[PDB]
């Protein structure tokens, strides 16, 4: 009758929790070639990526920069929202107008732009100039930074300046193909597509075929823009975040909490499937269990985020005591999930590529990477050189003295981390390590890999 | 009803995996003294060795040296296949010839030889002298090395150098008696054997008699000839490869791949068992589990080796998060495959002789031996002397300085691995304790060993 | 004629630098008592101090609490000026005004002054009451804290809770005992002092009293206020700061720079001495060499600081490879200083009392302490408990999230610094260090003790 | 600094800029940091752990960035040593002044 840990409730201890160093994939028939398995993956009912990794929405992680390279790498990014409302909306609409985004809703300059605000706008959108629109509405000219290389006034006005119509324009609807063909009979990088009336309605540059050429699995939405997401809180200035992300054209609204089994995160979660549930897929914040799970489902998230404390040293385990370990607390939100077809979301704990290949054969469909991405290059900081070696940054007005001590070494060394160099290639290492398991596994893909199986190892294997 | 680690099904985690650290021999009643007891044991189906154990079949471990001193040993040496399929094939015919291997095919050279190439041949061969076939093919006479010792000119053609005949001959089918008071009649060191004819069929050396006597456990084939295994892949190089080496005479193909439990791996064992399985045994890549060893027997194979990622911190646990504990997947191994006769190689994750002991327990029948015998002096590497210390390793034009800094330091300083000395003294001390342990069990023979029984133990005893 | 250690040239190395670790202080006759030592010592031409200690004018060691504690433990204290000139002042006007500062010149409020704003001047300087003077002129009440401890509503006027007159006062040029006598007597602890007109002229309170028996040593100037110095750059910034400095009644102007062998150093010291010279005592910048000290001493300077890249592992020596150990440089400034009677300043490279030992006996008036004194309570900083210690730290709008790890660790654990605790026991235990050291050389005062001898020590007497 | 004060015109500069982008090698990328190295034909298994980690992991070095932080790093030390020294040129670095150190002067 008494339990052997203690007491008399067997439901006191209710399980044994696994971590991703508690397991190991087995090795199953396998027909299948490591360069040859597929890792698209769910990120929601509606979004598949090509690579299912997603950056980890926190400030030394994801910004702008971090979303275009997570988008082009075949992911997507989670921008954080530890900055002001304007600020994050201006990201989400760097994010949209990066790549193949002047299409439809090009932007434009006035004949009476200084050179500087040209510059500033084709330096904030990583664009090569823009189509020159009057206040009648009418194309008059285009301003490239060919026009404007060696212009040592800045405050020139652009009509001085930009390259007068008529231009080498193309009508709308026209294929990429023809584009192209336009671009090498004249030479020339830019398009304007204007319609009957010769009225501005888009541009096409050589960058959209560059990058397409380059980037072959990018996340791209409906019009062929780059996906991006966004993360809110709970309340009222949650509320207003949210309703102007979503203006600003933003694909996913993640509800990201500590503890979304709250009804306040329910709540919020469902007012938002309510309002923008047509347009914009609602992940629910991190739950730990299959009951918080089954809420969130219910609440109707489109998708689920588990990870609550799942680093074996962690703030919360030490001084809260709370925790679960991911292997089992994933094993739990699928077993509530799946069958509602709801993707889960690892996130946290994740040290290696082989930690991810388990939390995918667990049952999880993307994975979200943190700690791992803090150091590239596309993360946000400043590059620093201390000591012979590279590091980043997060870093005088009454220091006037030209030999003090201040002045012989740089600003910001106290707070730096490793520089880890393009995301890129970390990204490629992951991947390797994760089509090296499906092959091992005769995993296909990555719905095949959610059925592989482990093996549990006990301490002795865990020693060096 | 729910799994107590996560989940409802309750074959995710399919089972506890044990190591070598976590088991121990239990003693029984034992009648066996150690320097007594017989370790012999099956390689494949039809080839016995007197000491279990073979080489690893790595680039750092074995090549025709090492294979000759571990047949010598009593174990056998699997070739590495990183090499061109001729020098794979060379270093197998090096293999069979050194050790009563010209009695049936001997090495000949021609008066027209210069004593250059004779050297070489000598010292590739290991051999004290030729017989000399002239173009029409009569036994003109022995060029041995007390004949070239003092010759300053190494271009003197043979017909200068050697002893002409008459020799000192004997009949075909000698015997080992009636060669060695010839020998010891005569006072020479070498016997050619002639047919009825006069024409030269074979030839005997004091060599044979002296191995034989200083190596009473070697492993030979039918013909007296020391045994030799060499490993392929898959595909028609592979094919090709696997052809030539059978001509060269090999006994034992392997088929190493790491993850055996593919059908390109069972269709390649199946055609080289259907096209050369009546002369040469075939052994499977490496498997984990029940069901890739059961495929692998139904395939025709002759032996299953193990090991797929067995090490504790290992690449593949740590990139892929794939691995199966040894102990376990030895278990299951035999499990599919002591039914049918077919003998298990457990390969990797071995340390001391205590594992080599707790893997013949836990039912294979021979253990391969990799970094163990990699600083050997049989093992490949050049032997250097840094900072009064030896080291092996595996490494002037322009750089004319004659007082420069890398003339006052060893090459190949860099990447060097520590010296171990010969092979017999390895071998002979794990041989040491595999005898202790099977005092200690009471096993007579390895097959009696197979049925021991272990303790399994908890953490605190692996603390120091 | 070589020199031995290269060249012709025997002055290109100029000397042997000596550092505190090279020398020791000889014992000599002593007929003196640590317990009676005087340790009294001039820190310029006209300001004597109770204790040669000086804190070191940086932004994390010296502002007002830092100035008030090192002027009550009989030193001074240096205000840093990486701040505006308006708080620097500000600075300035509180540590003037701490203690017996409202004899002459009084902070008075007036009837329609908020209780808030009274209990903000109470805090900034250091009372517990304020006398009240109408738009007349006239001495109308006094507002202590007693009167507003319990009025909830801080809204209130002053009309509505002061004492109104008539007073209990004294006439001008009351007696420190009257005036003591009258606190008794009438068991108050507040006495204005008024003129034969009845107008508010000053101040007395029981903090003064309280104050002269708790630290006989204080520094004070003429008027009885505490000394308190402060540190400016060059330029004309630096002018505007000095002379604002100077309003605020400033007593030292220290011209910081790391390097003050330049021409702008000493003609801002000429400027310094030329305008203000009859109320302040200029000091000069770090000057390692006897022809830097003469160059000071001839511009004017009042006291002469030393230190140029004293420390063995420092920023200058590294980066630069400029600097100068510390004994030597004293000694030579001393031999530049001392016949015109200029104080000499030891700044850098104090790690233990025996260091201020021996600069002191190497010729030096006081010693500057810097990183000694960074971690005690009346630095700058706030104090924080991490991990069951307490630390110094040097330090929300977006994370609402409630249970986020952020709300579960203390602000400012990043750039934390041990905490010290007060600063008079750091200031005592180097006194008896001091006490010790001219017990032993038999010096009954500062002037005898720069008169000891030194032993040069090898390399051995460093061994552990 | 010290090179030029005692009498050389110029300073040859070699580990310091080893590891340099603009440096001999080729960029690898180990365990979370970039590393320079100084790099199958028969080893066609796929599944093989040298398929699982980068070629030239054994003998790389650190790596250190563009060489012109470094070359700036350099020249601002120089530059903060001939304002100290009061040197105008380089030629006027060269009649510098040593002052000889003691052993307790390397001590931390
Ligand atoms: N004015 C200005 N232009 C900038 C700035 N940064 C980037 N660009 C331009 O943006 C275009 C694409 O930027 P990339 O660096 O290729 O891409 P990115 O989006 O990953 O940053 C390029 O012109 P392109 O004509 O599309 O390409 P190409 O002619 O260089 O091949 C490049 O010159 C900037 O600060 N100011
Ligand atoms: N020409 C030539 N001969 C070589 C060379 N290396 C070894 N030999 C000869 O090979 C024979 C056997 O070689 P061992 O060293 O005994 O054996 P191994 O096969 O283990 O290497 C010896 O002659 P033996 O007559 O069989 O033995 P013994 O008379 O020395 O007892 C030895 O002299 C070489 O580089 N050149
Ligand atoms: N209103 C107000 N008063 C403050 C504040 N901090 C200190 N005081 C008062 O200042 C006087 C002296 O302050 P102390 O703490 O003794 O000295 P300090 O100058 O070293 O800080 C005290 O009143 P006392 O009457 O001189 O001394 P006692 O009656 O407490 O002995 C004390 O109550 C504050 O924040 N607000
Ligand atoms: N559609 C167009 N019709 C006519 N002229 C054009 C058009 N697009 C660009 N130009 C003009 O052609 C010139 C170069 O065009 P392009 O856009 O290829 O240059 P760019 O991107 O500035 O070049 P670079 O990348 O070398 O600095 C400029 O003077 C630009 O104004
Ligand atoms: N069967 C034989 N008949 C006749 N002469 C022989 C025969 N075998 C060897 N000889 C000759 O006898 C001499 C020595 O023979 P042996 O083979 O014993 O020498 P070896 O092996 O060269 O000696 P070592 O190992 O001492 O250098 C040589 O001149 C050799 O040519
Ligand atoms: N010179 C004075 N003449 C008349 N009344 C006075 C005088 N000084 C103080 N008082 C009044 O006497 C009361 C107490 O005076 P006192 O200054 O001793 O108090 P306090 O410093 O506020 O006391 P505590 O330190 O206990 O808070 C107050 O109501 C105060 O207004
Ligand atoms: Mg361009
Ligand atoms: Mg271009
Ligand atoms: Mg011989
Ligand atoms: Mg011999
Ligand atoms: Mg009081
Ligand atoms: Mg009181």
């Amino acid at each position: 009758v008494p339990v052997p840990t203690g007491g008399d409730d067997p439901t006191k201890v209710a399980m044994l929790g696994l971590t991703f160093d508690d397991v190991l994939l087995l090795p199953a028939a396998s027909d299948v070639v490591p360069a040859t398995a597929d890792t698209s993956s769910q990120l929601t009912k509606r979004i598949r990526l090509r690579v299912p990794l997603v950056s980890s929405a926190m400030d030394t992680v994801t910004e702008s920069r971090m979303a275009i390279a997570m988008a082009r790498a075949g992911g997507m990014g989670v921008l954080h929202r530890n900055l002001p409302v304007a600020e994050q909306a201006g990201q989400v609409e760097t994010v949209k107008r990066s790549e193949a985004g002047m299409v439809t809703d090009p932007v434009t300059c006035s004949p009476d732009n200084t050179l500087a605000e040209v510059d500033a706008m084709c330096a904030r959108f990583r664009i090569s100039g823009l189509p020159v629109v009057d206040d009648t509405g009418e194309l008059v000219g285009i301003i490239t930074n060919r026009d404007m290389r060696f212009e040592v006034d800045q405050s020139k006005p652009v009509s001085e300046v930009m390259t007068k119509a008529p231009l080498i324009t193309a009508k709308e609807g026209v294929s990429a193909e023809a584009a192209l063909g336009l671009l090498r009979r004249h030479k020339i990088e830019k398009l304007p597509i204007v319609d009957g009336h010769g009225k501005l309605t888009g541009l096409i540059t050589v960058k959209d075929f560059v990058k397409t050429e380059q980037f072959p699995l990018s996340t791209k939405d409906s019009d062929g823009r780059l996906l991006v997401g966004a993360a809110v809180g709970v309340g009222d200035d949650a509320w207003t975040r949210a309703m102007t992300l979503v203006d600003a054209g933003v694909d996913v609204l993640i509800v990201d909490t500590a503890h979304a089994h709250n009804r306040g995160v329910l709540d919020m979660v469902s007012r938002l499937k309510q309002a923008v549930g047509e347009r914009v897929d609602v992940v629910g914040g991190n739950v730990a269990t299959r009951a918080a799970a089954a809420a969130l489902v219910e609440a109707g998230a489109d998708a689920v985020k588990v990870g609550v404390g799942p680093g074996s040293i962690c703030t919360t385990r030490v001084v809260a005591g709370v925790g679960a370990p991911q292997i089992t607390a994933i094993l739990e939100a699928v077993a509530a999930c799946k069958p509602y077809g709801v993707p889960v979301i690892a996130d946290g704990g994740l040290q290696y590529s082989g930690d991810i290949a388990k939390a995918l054969a667990a049952g999880a469909s993307t994975a979200m990477l943190g700690s791992l991405l803090a150091g590239t290059a596309e993360s946000p900081g400043e590059l620093i050189f201390v000591n012979g070696k590279q590091f980043k940054s997060y870093r005088r007005y009454f220091q006037d003295d030209v030999l003090s001590e201040d002045k012989l070494v740089p600003e910001g060394i106290e707070g730096r981390v490793p520089f880890r160099g393009p995301l890129g290639t970390v990204i490629h290492q992951l991947t390797g390590g994760l089509r090296a398991a499906m092959g091992y596994t005769g995993s296909a893909t990555i719905e095949q890999l959610q059925q592989a199986q482990f093996v549990q190892i006990t301490a002795a294997g865990l020693k060096e």
